[PDB]
């Protein structure tokens, strides 16, 4: 298996507080947060931890947020290496609500990236050996021209660094504008965004996602579906897995372990239907921090059937 | 393709209005009513209406507000059968809010029915022949005994008429008691209500619908998931079909269109496996719009599905 | 003291139940309905028998709805007087929840009322005796012209009808074109649909009640000011009655109790301020389905101090 | 005309943001933060400023955040004077939501502060000199004993600084612990909580706020009301002032710009009717806008009072 990295360009400390009620107008009393590391790269590292793999993560950080970011990870075994930032690491808030057991997800833009940090972040990232997985996941923070996100990835491919993509927007464009990217996952939404038609009809996903494949803007496909799974194509094979009847308690932290599970495939070189089932049983045990371990283990197993 | 009629014990007369913004306290004013017709039953024949198929609504109606329900059914289409009873229709609510966009949808009791109008409502139900086929979708009203139900699905079983069962509660647990329904459509909730116990792990669904066929309570147990489709069970096959790719707009109502999609396919004697990819593709085209399934949408979806 | 009638053009059924949770796209559940009378002038004449005092409630019903909406009117020992109509009652919806415990009213518009029902009426307010009180409260059902509801009113004052008027925007002013209107009740949204300009100045309600009366459209104007009291003005007088600094548990019923308690009062023939403390009473006793006797006795004998 | 000092010992950086819808499960995308000054004792000495007066904020702070707190208020002339903290200055949460014009307040505990943080804070708090006005107003941050805060009102009494309070819980009964407060403004949930109990009859409110007077705890009561104005009580009056008929827009920061207001009535020497009236026109002026009371709304609201 090679080595496998992340990098989030806009990593998060996220607080989780409580409060009693949610309503307008009123103060809503909250308890002292409690801290976790937050961005889409990150998760992704840290969802391979959890599936018995290494990731070292790469991301900006800034302030006593940033050093906080630092040491959860520390504190969780997960590899990283950061630039300081000018710009102290930004707060997402999660607010958990008693009289309804609900939970209310806040997400601000990243911390700002000055052109110094960002080239500073390229270094980081061409200092990994060729033929490594890289996993560029989560969304473009301030400061960032979409160019530079091209120059990076371009960059990273000349010299054999392997190249996952998770993104949304104009970013996910800018990021398969050089292509031969070898995976990207987008959801359902950020495919009919990155193609800019409505996708109404049944196989609309299908053929928007081998439309990719066969320009050559990425080797591989995955579209996420949410409960109906995900939709995985090759130049070879197209294949959908759909996950287990089960009950899903939460969404949060889906995408990201199912990114985290299918580069552990990808890093073993396993075939494109191994991928998308290891994919979709974690990112399915997720909707149960992030996935377990047993968890995707058994929803792997079922599928496999 | 023998004969088919639905039953719906609580009809409904639902009031469809629209709302600037949804919050307590203050009075919330609502948009002149538009009405539709309510009820499990009832709605599985204007499904099966619009898939081009024909079934007969039987069904009780009291006041103004029966009579405007026999209307709207008339000015669709749908031949319907009717019981007169003494306590008015009642009326569900469904607010549209523009704010949002959301729908909210508030579901009260069906009206009552005496045991004299019951009675009229089985000796219609007795006058089916034999071989043709009755679904009985909805929930149970105030005035009828579970056992008058169980009463009514025996005394139809044994001069040949086939049923459907779709309902919830001890209704559900009811319809299946004497066994040999031909077709239950039980959702997640329901199932697990119905064998009584948690279904938790991955193959828990498909063994706990397996149970019911293999008591013979069911011929055929088909569990609807949602957006993951359908579960479709037999004493020989087991079968899941997924909808495509396209998100929905609404839920309402896709158990209704997916019951009258697998009532036809059963009328036509299909193999499971084309009950299922039908009823998925009738639910899926209803929750392709903010009343029910269309028949272009459906046949898309299905030819999709049977690619 | 003299009669007391009150007229409903746009009654109800309201229908109360009661669900777990409230939230879009499910089903919501709801128990079976516990029916009550609903409508302005209704509820004016049930406050004012929760008072002590007794009014007829004149207005249209149909069907079994109505039927039932005249059966509990008979159960509170209200008096009526009704005139059939081919379009049914129709029934607003209030939605408890139990898991915030908060209310949701759905309001409708009340049933149609053709040509000759409205005449019916108009006959049945006419046929109230010379010097006796009209209550004309609610709002304009569909089938009538803003015309009719002023040739009724001039009618009856053509004979001698003392009429009080509450009611919404264009209902408002048909109202008042005739003039010489014994008593209206606007809120704050109310009286400034009716001039027609946003009252943002502290001293604009004032004036805009002021230029009423002075106009002659109404010998009283008592704009009702939510949890700030009310403010009333004469030709003679001008006076606000805030109401006990106690905390408000609902809103349902505020303005019908505090129209009741004013048309007692002006039916006994009390001064201004006497007449807005009693509404405020009554009105704010309501907040605590209206308001109870001690209740606003209690508050009454407080801003009385 | 006495000096002014603020003194808020869990000061905020806030960001206030605009999502478009509110509903859980999914993520609320929301714009790049505006960053604004919070806590008590600062908006107090923000709209003291406004009011065209002068106040010197004493509050902690630490980090980039602290930094900008800082400088937030330099850019408002809102002379301070600050401890450097080791822990970094909060951030609560306001979040608009687009869809329904709605606003939320998401208020969690300042930042900690270790006990030689506290002991310079005092230290500041004990060079204003005697006859001048310090109000003391916010909740308790982590870190501190209730006895600290009692200590410290203690010692400046002791040095004949006057001392005005605005709190609620745990904190404003220990600030009322040793007595002779020159002004409190609880509000209705904070005046019941405080005399511990009930406040359901009309005269209620009053009664208590009378019995704080005559227990010594306070020479001025103001209890301020909402929608419904302030009841103002004396060993020798009582008022209750109700704002004019004009409708809020906000609630946001209503307590702050009256207590703002009658701190400068109060360094006037003003009769408790013109403390009062002044304190609900500010608070008003407040609610009229969706970030505090402006000067020319006050005197508006203040010359409709005192016609
Ligand atoms: N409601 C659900 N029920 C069962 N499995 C789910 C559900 N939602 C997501 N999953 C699983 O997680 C995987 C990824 O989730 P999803 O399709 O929503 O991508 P995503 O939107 O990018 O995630 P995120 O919003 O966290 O960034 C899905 O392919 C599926 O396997
Ligand atoms: N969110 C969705 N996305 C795509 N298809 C759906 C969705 N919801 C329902 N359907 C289709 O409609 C069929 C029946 O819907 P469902 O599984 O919710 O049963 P149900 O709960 O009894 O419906 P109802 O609440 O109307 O009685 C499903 O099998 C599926 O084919
Ligand atoms: N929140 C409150 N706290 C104390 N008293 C209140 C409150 N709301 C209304 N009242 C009392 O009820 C009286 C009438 O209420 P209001 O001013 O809201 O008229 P309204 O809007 O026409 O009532 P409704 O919405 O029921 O038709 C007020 O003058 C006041 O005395
Ligand atoms: N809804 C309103 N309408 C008119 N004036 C208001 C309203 N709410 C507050 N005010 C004015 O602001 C003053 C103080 O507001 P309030 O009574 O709510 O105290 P508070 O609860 O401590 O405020 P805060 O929550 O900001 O600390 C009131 O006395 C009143 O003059
Ligand atoms: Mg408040
Ligand atoms: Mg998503
Ligand atoms: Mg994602
Ligand atoms: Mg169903
Ligand atoms: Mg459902
Ligand atoms: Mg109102
Ligand atoms: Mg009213
Ligand atoms: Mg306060």
């Amino acid at each position: 298996m090679v080595r496998i990295y992340t990098l989030t360009l806009a990593p998060s400390l996220d607080s989780a507080t409580i409060t009693p009620q949610i309503d307008p107008e009123g103060k809503l009393r909250c308890t002292a947060p409690v801290f976790e590391p937050g961005g889409g790269g990150i998760n992704v590292a840290r969802a391979i931890a959890h599936l018995g793999g290494s990731a070292t993560a790469i991301f900006p950080a800034g302030g006593a947020t940033g050093e906080h970011l630092v040491s959860l990870l520390a504190d969780e075994n997960v590899p990283v290496a950061t630039v300081e930032a000018k710009d102290w690491t930004r707060q997402n808030l999660h607010v958990h609500v008693e009289a309804s057991g609900e939970q209310y997800r806040f997400v601000m833009p990243g911390a700002a990236l000055n052109e110094d940090e960002f080239r500073q972040l390229e270094e980081q990232v061409l200092e990994i050996e060729s033929g490594a997985i890289l996993v560029i996941s989560g969304s473009l923070p301030p400061g960032v021209k979409l160019e530079k996100l091209t120059q990076l990835i371009s960059a990273a491919q000349k010299q054999g660094i392997r190249c996952i993509v998770d993104s949304s927007g104009e970013a996910l464009s800018a990021a398969l504008a050089i292509g031969n990217i070898e995976l990207v996952k987008p959801n359902q939404k950020e495919l009919s965004a990155l193609v800019n038609r409505e996708l109404t009809q049944p196989d609309d996903v299908r053929k928007a996602a081998q439309e990719i494949v066969n320009s050559g803007k990425a080797k591989r496909v995955v579209v996420s579906l949410g409960p109906q799974g995900a939709l995985g194509v090759d130049s070879e094979n197209c294949i959908q897995v759909v996950p287990p009847p089960v009950k899903s308690q939460s969404t949060v932290g889906a995408g990201d372990s199912m990114v985290g599970a299918m580069t552990l495939k990808l890093a073993e070189n396993a075939s494109l239907e191994e991928m998308v089932r290891f994919g979709v049983a974690a990112g399915s045990a997720a909707t149960l921090r992030l996935c377990s371990h047993d968890d995707t283990q058994k929803i792997y197993a079922y599928l496999s059937r």
